[PDB]
């Protein structure tokens, strides 16, 4: 279970995929995820560690 509705500049379900898909085998590399799945233009290497961050934060409490 995984699920979301905020119609707003974060990251689609897609991107998402490919976070837990890279980090399932790359462990934390970040920018080398960044480079091995399609994602937004213009990111950094962060927004996948920040978004990772809030994802293992769950839901409430923040």
């Amino acid at each position: 279970g995984s699920s979301g509705s905020s119609g707003r500049k974060d990251f689609t379900k897609e991107e998402v995929n490919y976070l837990f898909h890279g980090v399932k085998t790359m462990g934390n590399h970040w920018n080398s995820i960044l480079w091995s799945f399609p994602f937004q233009k213009g990111r950094r290497a962060v927004d996948l560690a920040h978004k990772y961050h809030r994802l293992i934060s769950g839901p409430s409490s923040g």
